[PDB]
C-alpha cells in the first residue's frame, strides 16, 4: 500500500547539505497498523510528509496504492491525497476563520464529486467530530476558541472526513490527556481492524506506538531498526 | 510567589456562558516546583496564561512576586512579564523570519535591566539553546527549517533568556522523545533546586508531572484535587 524506495531528502543550508532522510526503504502493506518512533529530529515527519504526498523526496521513489507518486505534478498529487489520505498534522493547521465543524467539512467537500447538501455535510462532519471524541458543543468554536487538545481532535476529525483508506497521524495524542488519547487509539484500532484502513502513526509515546503491529525506529535520517509486535 | 484568588475566566459564546476557570484558588510559594494536570479542556492553559499575565481573569485577583497584576496597564504588565516570567508556549510561537538564535535573543534586547552588548547577548542566547538541549548547528535555522521538537527546544531556550525567577512551561516535552524530555526536566529540576526558581509545568505526561513537589489536577475549570509527591 505504501512503498518508499531508497528515499533521500536533503536540504542545502548555506554550503552544507543536510540529510533529513538518507536512503530509507519502507514497505507498508494494505491494512497494516505501523508506528514510527525516533529521537527529536530523526526524520519522522519528513517521512510521513513524503508518504503523505505533501513533500517530494530529493532522490528515491514513492508508491501509494501502487502508483509512483514522486514524479507527479502538484495537481495530480492533490487528487491522490484527497482520495487516499487522511492526514493528522502535528501543528494541526486549522483554518482560523472557519469553525471546528467547517474545518472538518473541508476535505469532505474537496473529495466528494457531486453537490453535497448542507444536511449531509453537517451530519457527516459531526460523525467525524464524535469519532474524534470532541463534544458537539465545541463544533461551533473557531480554532482560536479551542484548547490545544480540542484543536488536536478537530485535526483528527478532519483526517477522517474523506473516509480515506490510508490514515497518517503525526503525534495524534501529543496534546491529549492519556484517557482521551486512549480513546483515539482505540478509534484507530477499530478503523484498522474493522475497516481495513492502513494506519501510520508517528509518536514519541511508547503506549501509543504499542497499538501498532510494527514499530519502526529512525535515527539520524535512517531506519535504525524495526519491532514486530506480532508473529512471522 | 504566585497567588490566584477566586479566579474565574468566562467566555460568551452566543447567548451561552462558558467558564474556562471557575472560582479557582491557588498559592505557589517561591522556589516551589508545581505540576498541573487535567483533562483536555479542563482549564490548564487558561490558568497558566492568567498566572503569566498573558490574559486577565474575568473575576478574582492575581498576585505575582507579591504584586497585584489585576489593574496594571499594558506597559506595567509587559514590564512584569519581561522581568518575572519565562513562558514556554504549547504552540511555541516563534517569529518566522528570525533564526532560532535570534528568537532566543529577542527577549534580551527588551530586558529593561541594564544593557547587554551584542557579544554578551549572543553568548547568553547560545547558553540558553545549550541548556535547552538544542545542538549548536541548529542555531541559524528559521522556525520553518526545524522539526517540532527542535522548535520546542527553541521555545524553552527563549523562556530561559532573561533568567526570570518564574518559569511557566505549557507542555514543554509534548514534541520531544522521552530521552530529550528527561534532560529538559533535569534542567528544570536544576534551576529550581540550585537557582531557587519557581517552576510551574502544565503537562499530560505523568512522568513529567512527577518532577514537581505536588500536582494540581483540574476538572471542568476547577481545582479538583492536589497530590503531594515528596
Ligand atoms: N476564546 C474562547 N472562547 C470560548 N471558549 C474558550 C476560549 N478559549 C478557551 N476556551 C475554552 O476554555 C476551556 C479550555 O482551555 P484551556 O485552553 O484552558 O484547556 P487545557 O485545559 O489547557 O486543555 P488542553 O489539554 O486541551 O490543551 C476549553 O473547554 C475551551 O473550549
Ligand atoms: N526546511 C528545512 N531545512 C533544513 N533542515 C530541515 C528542514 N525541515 C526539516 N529539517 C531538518 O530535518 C530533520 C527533521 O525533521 P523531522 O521534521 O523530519 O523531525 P522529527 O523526526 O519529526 O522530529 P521531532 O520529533 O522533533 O518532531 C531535522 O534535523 C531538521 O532540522
Ligand atoms: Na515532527
Ligand atoms: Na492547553
Amino acid at each position: 500500500m505504501i512503498k518508499l524506495k531508497n528515499v533521500t531528502k536533503t536540504y542545502k543550508m548555506g554550503e552544507e547539505i543536510i540529510y533529513a532522510l538518507k536512503n530509507v526503504n519502507l514497505n507498508i502493506k494494505e491494512g497494516e497498523f505501523v508506528s514510527i518512533m525516533g529521537p527529536s529530529g530523526s526524520g519522522k515527519s519528513t517521512m510521513l510528509n513524503i508518504i503523505g504526498c505533501l513533500d517530494k523526496p530529493t532522490e528515491g521513489e514513492v508508491y501509494i496504492d501502487n502508483i509512483k507518486t514522486n514524479d507527479l505534478d502538484d495537481d495530480e498529487l492533490t487528487k491522490i491525497r484527497r482520495d487516499k489520505i487522511g492526514f493528522v498534522f502535528q501543528q494541526f493547521n486549522l483554518i482560523p476563520l472557519l469553525t471546528a465543524l467547517e474545518n472538518v467539512e473541508l476535505p469532505l467537500i474537496f473529495k466528494y464529486r457531486g453537490a453535497m447538501s448542507g444536511e449531509e455535510r453537517r451530519k457527516r462532519a459531526l460523525e467525524c467530530l464524535k469519532m474524534a471524541e470532541l463534544e458537539e458543543r465545541f463544533a461551533n468554536h473557531k480554532p482560536n476558541q479551542l484548547s490545544g487538545g480540542q484543536q488536536q481532535r478537530v485535526a483528527i476529525a478532519r483526517a477522517l472526513a474523506n473516509n480515506p483508506p490510508i490514515i497518517l497521524a503525526d503525534q495524534p495524542t501529543g496534546a491529549l490527556d492519556s484517557k482521551t488519547g486512549e480513546k483515539i487509539m482505540q478509534l484507530l484500532k477499530k478503523l484498522n481492524e474493522e475497516d481495513g484502513k492502513t494506519v501510520v502513526v508517528v509518536t514519541h509515546d511508547i503506549n501509543v506506538a504499542r497499538f501498532g503491529e510494527r514499530i519502526i525506529y529512525l535515527k539520524d535520517g535512517e531506519v535504525e531498526r524495526e519491532e514486530k509486535l506480532r508473529g512471522f
